[PDB]
Formats: C-alpha cells, structure tokens, sequence
C-alpha cells in the first residue's frame, strides 16, 4: 500500500502518521532523516600558493657585456647591469672598471608549501541532494538506506520501496564561486585564471597542484647589485595567498545558514533544515491487520494530567478505554496540535494508559487516534521553567498557539461588541426608514 | 531545582511546602529553625570597676 505525505525538512526530528488500508487496521509509520546532504556539482580552477622566488647564479662577464634573452618562467626576469666592479674572497673578480657587466635572473616558482598548504578555487553549480533514512513500520525495527532526493529513484528500506521527493527549496548555502582551504570554505568571488593581481588572493594561480604552466602575476623587479657585492637583489609584492590568510574572515562553516555543516569530501552542505520533503513509501501488504483481527478499542476518555508547552515531551496524558481481546494497539495524534512520544500501547480488556506529548499550545485540544478508535484531549499548558534549551523543540508553533481562553474571551467581546454595535446601527436605520415610508402610506 | 518561598521567622515552627517541578512528582519539604541569632558589631568603649 502507497503512502504519499510530505514531512518537514529537519534531522533528528522524526514523521510519524497512520497508513490506512481500507479492510485493514491502520499501520504506524515512522520516518526520521538521520541525515541530509546537498552535494553541489564542482569544477576545480586553479590552485593558489605562496610564491617562491627562484634566482640562478648571475653571470658575471669580466670585460665586456652580455644580453638577457626571454625564457618561457613565470614571471621572468632578467637585467643587464653594466659598470659592476665585484669583490669576492680572493679580491677583485674583474680586471676592467667600467667594460664589466652583470646578468640578473629571476623567476617565480611554487613553494614547497604549496603541496600541502595551498588554496583550491571551486566553480560551483547545481547537483545532486542525498539523504538518508531510518524508518520503522508495524512490529519492523528500524532500518536505514542512502536516498537520493530527487523524486524519481526509490530505495528498498526492510522489502518497503520508498520514494523522496524533491526539497521543496533548491536554496544552497554555496555561491558560483568558493574557496577550500584546508577544511573552510569561503563563498570568495576569486579572480578568474590569468588575471589575478599583484597582492590579491589570485597573484600565484595554477590548474593543479603538479601542473606545469604555472601563472604568476608579481611585481618581480631586479635591482641593481650593491657596489662590489656578487648578489642578485630584487623587490617583491608580498604574496598575496599570506595575505588573504590573515583577511580571509569568517568561513562558509561560520555564517551558513540554516544551520548547515559543511564537508569538503565531497564538498557538500550537511543537515540544512530548508523546507519540506515530499515522500512516497509502498508499505508491504504482509505489515496490515483485517480490522476483525484486531482489537477493538471502545469507550475511550483522555485525561491530561500535566502539560507544559517545554521543548521536550512536557505533557502527560491518561487514556481510559475498553477493548476486545486485549492485544497491542497503534496510538497516533493526526493534528499537529501535539505529537505523542509513545507509538503504541498494550490494551487490556478493560484498563487505562499513558501517553507522553509535547505542544507549544496554551489549551491543547488534539484528536488521538486508537486503532480502529479515536478520542479528543483537552486541557491546560504552563509555561516551561528554563529560559534556553541545548535541544530542537520537538513540535510546531502555531499561530493560535499562544492565544489562552482569557485572550480568546477579549478578541470574542471586542470583535462581537463592535460588530453588534455596528449591526444596530444598520438595524436602527432601516427600521426608522420603513417608517418614514409608511407615514407617506 | 530552586524552590523560593517566604517563611515566618518563628523558631520551632517548622515551614512545610511541596516542590513541584513540571514533569515529576512534588517533593515534600519541610525547613525549620533551630535558633535565630542576631549580632550587631561592638566596639568597647571603656571598662567600669
Ligand atoms: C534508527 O533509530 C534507532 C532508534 O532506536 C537507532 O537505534 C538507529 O541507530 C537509527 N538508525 C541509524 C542509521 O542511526
């Protein structure tokens, strides 16, 4: 039997509801997400590092002048500094005063550091949503399976075929562009490659980590070598990977909404409690009763005994009832005015049980539905001692939720005393116009 | 659970009350006192013989 539904969008939280099988007693169902992922579709950039400056020995012609040539080096540079007289351990390195010429090299490499700490730039877009499952039904313990939410792929969960729909939001927590560093993401709009800046963020981009075209944009100027001095000075704008690892600011992780954990393996956004989830489960037909083999529950009465509209199960109810053959028996509220902890209770032939429940309701009024049976609870809520709670609230908040009898009893008097005020107006004005007409008749 | 409450400072009477905390069962209290003393702070003046 096909049970269509829709349950919220929360982890921990759990779906319970009545499958109903004409000729057939009705089936607890229970289904709680034990986790929700939403797997973005990435596309690695490039790699960003700290720069390194490689120098090769400068070429020292005594005598004479040398060339620089262009070479295919990130970043290369080379300069001629002619009139250079060095001085080494052994004295004077040249012989000629002023025909005398140095060669500076220089180019830019990828650190060392950079296998290990470096910067992944992520294109991302749209992809596949995965969840998985625990679910229970009938006299089955639970079972769990991977799901896809998409509506379209089922899953055999204990011989039940299940079917999860598409997240109500396609809401993702990543932007187009993002940043991994080591296990932070950062919704960072980096440069795209080739054109990253001196200083910035992009200033050293590579495709991959072992890539041999490295692209690097620094301000690599080869400065004349001291008077005397062999050495291949140069001035640098500092790496701009150090420098947007003191500015990075606050990760993905941190400012998520919705509460959602963020994993790089595979980059995914874990638990967003972002809408509602369509469900559709094929219960099998080996988990239904015929309602002649199951105990017939009569002359119910409920009786909350204490109620408190607390985050956890705060009321306490007590069901008095009659039944036949005294066997064990589904309990459910259908209204969301209360959801009950208990999930089914033995019955005697004749007897009273408890049940559990939490509400955010002032004066809770909730049909309880017993197998084949149904009874109304009412009564009264206080309000819960503790200010903040380290868990979820297990039920909903309503917009009537808060409204007591006392308030009820005001918005009654003040929209019943303005409406039959008006009303006798309207009244008094047609009464005194009939008769002015029949004093002309 | 903090139960507040205000009792008459009398000694021997004993202050009986039942703590009720939302879910469980009251839990019946009872606080007496034994003796109540106050003193005040002195400073001695002088000695007379
Ligand atoms: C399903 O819920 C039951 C509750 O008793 C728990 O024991 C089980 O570990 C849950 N399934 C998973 C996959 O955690």
């Amino acid at each position: 039997y096909e049970h269509t539904a829709v349950m919220p969008n929360k982890v921990g939280i759990p779906y319970k509801a009545l499958v109903e099988r004409p000729g057939y007693a009705p089936v607890h169902l229970q289904i709680q997400l034990v986790n929700t992922r939403i797997i973005p579709s990435t596309n690695l950039e490039y790699i960003t590092c700290k720069y390194k400056t490689k120098v090769p020995s400068p070429v020292v012609k005594c005598c004479g002048a040398t060339q620089c040539t262009s070479k295919p080096h990130p970043d290369y540079q080379c300069q001629v500094f002619s009139g250079v007289y060095p001085f080494m351990y052994g004295g004077a390195y040249c012989f000629c005063d002023t025909e005398n010429t140095q060669m500076s090299e220089a180019y830019v490499e990828r650190s060392e550091e950079c296998s290990i700490d470096h910067a992944k730039a992520y294109k991302v877009h749209t992809g596949t949503v995965q969840a998985m499952v625990n679910i229970t039904y009938g006299s089955v313990s639970w079972r769990s399976a991977d799901v896809y939410v998409n509506g379209e792929t089922p899953a055999k969960i204990g011989d039940a075929k299940l079917i999860i729909g598409p997240l109500s939001s396609a809401w993702s927590p990543f932007d187009n562009k993002v940043v991994v560093y080591g296990h932070e993401v950062y919704n960072y709009d980096f440069p795209e490659y080739g054109t990253g800046k001196a200083g910035s963020f992009g200033d050293l981009q590579s495709r991959t980590s072992t890539s041999n075209d490295l692209y690097a944009n620094t301000n690599l100027k080869l400065q004349r070598p001291q008077a005397g001095i062999v050495h291949t000075p140069f001035t640098q704008v500092p790496s701009g990977f150090e420098r947007w690892k003191k500015d990075k600011g606050a990760p993905l992780n941190d400012v998520a909404p919705f509460g959602c954990s963020i994993a790089l393996e595979p980059l995914r956004a874990e638990n967003c409690a972002v809408g509602s989830i369509p469900i559709s489960i094929d219960i099998p037909d080996a988990a239904f009763t015929r309602i002649s083999e199951t105990p017939t529950v009569s002359d119910l009465e409920c009786k909350i005994t204490e109620c408190t509209y607390a985050f956890d199960f705060g009321g306490i109810a007590t069901v008095a009832y009659k039944s036949s053959k005294a066997g064990n028996c589904p309990i459910h509220s259908p209204s969301g005015v209360a959801v009950i902890k208990e999930n089914d209770v033995t019955l005697a032939e004749s007897g009273s049980f408890t049940f559990h429940f939490s509400t955010a309701n002032i004066h809770p009024a909730f049909k309880l539905q017993v197998c084949t049976s149904a009874v109304t609870c009412k009564g009264d809520c206080k309000p819960p001692k503790d200010h903040i709670v380290d868990y979820a609230a297990q039920h909903t908040e309503s917009f009537t939720s808060a409204i007591s009898a006392t308030a009820w009893s005001w918005i009654k008097v003040l929209v019943g005393g303005t409406s039959a005020f008006i009303v006798l107006g309207l009244i008094a004005t047609a009464v005194v116009a009939l008769v002015l007409f029949f004093h002309r008749h």
